[PDB]
């Protein structure tokens, strides 16, 4: 029923995503590449001592602090949510292989019983008024390119000076490759302006992933990841297999000499998709205005900063549901992108504009190298987009179009299981704007704070409050999907953006506080993503620019954990065993050097100024600036750190685009 189109990289189609210059060349023929990372400067992650540490680490941790979930994985007492074996991985090493990208989700989402659609009239209303209130009276603001980022397709560029060049150009050109669009001239919007083309695959780390360990053997048992082989990709499932991938570290003893103790293991590998920036900036330009309309207008529901910022609201609420979804990007909808063009259009949107938009979630994908031996494979037709992938991670408003999609199935759920008497106030698009201005602003008996797949959904007293109760215990028997729309189910371990909800022995959302969950902060000093990138003499362009600082910002994210400083005790104890060092005099040492370093790129910042005007955000923001993609936002940053790593296209040429944009 319809396979997507392969073109090795020796075809011409595959040959014109890269543009006559090094980096694009060598972009389009990387092989498969693994080794240990940098962990801290001259520390690799596959140190004898560093994964003795971890071995003793994650034993103890476990053993002395169990998870305290309840039936309806409400977390209590100590805040532990599960064990802290995640942390047992070689990272560098990747598990073998990694997925191929589903080229359609069509029959993924059929065979899971979802909806191809707008089930009823009134969730079409919905859907529409979102995009109503997140698209209608916005400002303009300069287009921020983060520092270091590449350009991808075609020409692979990380210099500020080429990319700023790029999105002056493609602002200027946007209307004429639109319109090239309109006319089914795909190829030559792509020629003339580098819009189309394809999304470039890279396979990130997903550094922790579960392992338990089975009380019976004595040894670890990694989750298996399933993984679709080319065929499962392009036929959408119909052909092909899916499988687990092997995360086995076994092999890394014979292969580079790497001595594996027992229960560690290889790396989870998820799809990460790069876009045609020539594409994206345009859709940027617009994205970034709605972020600062919803995080304003609509703070309620959708603008997250400190664990008190959650409290506040979630406090207020009778009852709180901490719901989870099922794979969002692969599941998410394109007759969701097909509505928000349609409605977008009737808005007054320029058709070009809506035209790029829609390509940009159509377009095809290119294979690296999902393991040695493989890759290096165009999906998908450049002269056609028609690839149904869901939602690519590198798209200008990936955040924004789940967002929309979430926001709307949470409330969906909430009137069919729970305020059957609010089904009244949307009769038609005026009403349903007005209801869902007032839902989002959190003025309604049924209430939401979310951002894309990570929500928690509320009741205060009323009558929906009842229907509240029956919704959370369907969850928990768990034999009903509660969406026409997603796959969705309980959080076990209810946590909202990275910060756990714990209870007390009352299980009420007025007596239950935002606390830091102290296995991330494992994750993030133990297990990250990234080596230090010592090579890369510009610390604003790597991706962990600054790791020392996040030791200055700890017990402000991190102390109203019941156990912070039990682990703090614990991880000391340990490293004194495996290192023969104090880590706290380890980590006060990175902390100086990176603070001194600091100063060189804030001009605020005299020689030595220190960290005196920083918030506890801008140093975990400076730690790892990957918290600024899915956690916070600019304006949660100060000024003078945002402009550290990011740069911007003048107001004036943005101002001039968004004008011809716009509906008059
Ligand atoms: N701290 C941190 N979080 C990340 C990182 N990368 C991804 N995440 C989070 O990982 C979450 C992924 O949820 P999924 O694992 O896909 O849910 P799933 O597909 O149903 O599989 P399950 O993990 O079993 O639930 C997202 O909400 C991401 O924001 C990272 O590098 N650091
Ligand atoms: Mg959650």
């Amino acid at each position: 029923p319809r396979r997507a189109p392969a073109f090795p990289l020796s075809d011409i189609k595959a040959q014109m995503l890269f543009a006559n210059n090094i980096k694009a060349q060598q972009a389009s023929k990387r092989s498969f590449k693994e080794g240990a990372i940098e962990t801290y400067e001259g520390l690799l992650s596959v140190d004898p001592r560093f994964l003795s540490f971890k071995n003793e680490l994650s034993r103890y941790l476990t053993d002395h602090f169990p998870a305290n979930v309840d039936e309806y994985g409400r977390v209590y007492g100590n805040g532990v949510r599960t064990n802290f074996f995640g942390m047992r991985h070689m990272n560098g090493f990747p598990m073998i292989p990694a997925t191929w990208p589903l080229a359609s989700n069509l029959k993924k989402r059929a065979d899971a019983d979802l909806a191809d659609g707008p089930v009823s009239e009134r969730d079409n209303l919905l859907f529409r008024a979102a995009v109503r209130l997140m698209f209608s009276d916005l400002e303009p603001v300069p287009l921020k390119i983060r520092k270091g980022s590449s350009t991808c397709i075609p020409y692979f560029s990380n210099d500020m000076g080429t990319k700023i060049e790029i999105a002056e150009r493609a602002l200027e050109k946007a209307e004429e490759a639109g319109n090239l669009m309109l006319q089914g001239k795909f190829d030559d919007a792509y020629q003339l302006h580098q819009m189309g083309g394809a999304y470039y695959v890279v396979y990130r780390a997903q550094s922790t992933d579960a392992i338990t360990l089975d009380p019976k053997t004595g040894k670890f048992v990694s989750k298996d990841r399933m993984v679709a082989d080319f065929e499962y990709a392009v036929t959408g499932g119909e052909q092909g297999s899916l499988f687990a991938a092997s995360k086995d570290a076994s092999r890394l003893k014979e292969q580079y000499g790497i001595d594996v103790p027992d229960g560690f293991f290889c790396e989870r590998r998820r799809t990460a998709m790069g876009g045609p920036f020539a594409l994206n900036a345009p859709i940027m330009a617009v994205a970034q205005p709605v972020r600062n309309k919803i995080y304003s207008k609509y703070a309620y529901t959708f603008h997250h900063t400190t664990r008190l910022n959650k409290e506040e609201k979630v406090k207020e609420w009778s009852l709180c549901v901490a719901t989870d979804v099922s794979d969002h990007d692969t599941f998410w909808p394109g007759w969701l992108r097909d509505l928000i063009c349609d409605e977008l259009l009737n808005m007054g949107y320029a058709p070009w504009w809506v035209k790029l938009f829609e390509t940009s979630l159509k377009l095809p994908v290119y294979v690296g190298a999902p393991a040695p031996e493989q890759g290096h494979t165009l999906l998908g037709d450049p002269s056609n987009p028609d690839l149904e992938v869901g939602l690519s991670s590198g798209q200008g408003a990936t955040d924004l179009m789940g967002t929309l999609l979430m926001s709307i199935t949470y409330l969906v759920m909430q009137l069919d299981h729970t305020a059957p008497h609010l089904n009244s106030r949307i009769k038609d698009m005026p009403s349903a704007c007005r209801f869902l201005d007032s839902y989002w602003q959190g003025h309604e008996e049924i209430r939401q704070i979310s951002k894309s797949d990570d929500a928690m959904l509320g009741w205060t007293k009323g009558r929906a409050l009842v229907g509240g109760h029956r919704l959370f215990e369907m969850l928990k028997e768990g034999k009903v999907n509660p969406s026409p729309y997603m796959k969705i189910s309980y959080e076990h371990g209810g946590a909202f953006l990275g910060d756990i909800l714990l209870y007390d022995s009352r299980r009420e959302p007025g007596s239950a506080i935002f606390v830091g969950n102290i296995n991330s902060m494992l994750n993030n000093q133990f297990s990250p993503e990234y080596g230090v990138q010592s090579g890369v003499r510009d610390r604003s362009k790597r991706k962990r620019p600054f790791p020392g600082l996040a030791w200055a910002s700890m017990k402000d994210t991190y102390g109203a954990c019941p156990i912070y400083s039990d682990v703090l005790e614990a991880i000391e104890r340990c490293w004194w065993n495996a290192f023969g060092e104090s880590y706290r005099a380890y980590r006060e040492d990175m902390l100086k050097r990176d603070t001194l370093e600091l100063s060189r790129y804030v001009a605020s910042m005299a020689r030595q100024a220190g960290l005196a005007e920083l918030t506890p955000i801008d140093l975990e923001v400076l730690a790892d600036p990957n918290k600024l993609q899915y956690k916070w936002t600019e304006a949660d940053v100060s000024a003078n750190i945002h402009e550290v790593l990011m740069h911007g296209v003048s107001v004036e040429k943005t101002e001039r685009f968004l004008r011809s944009v716009m509906p008059r």
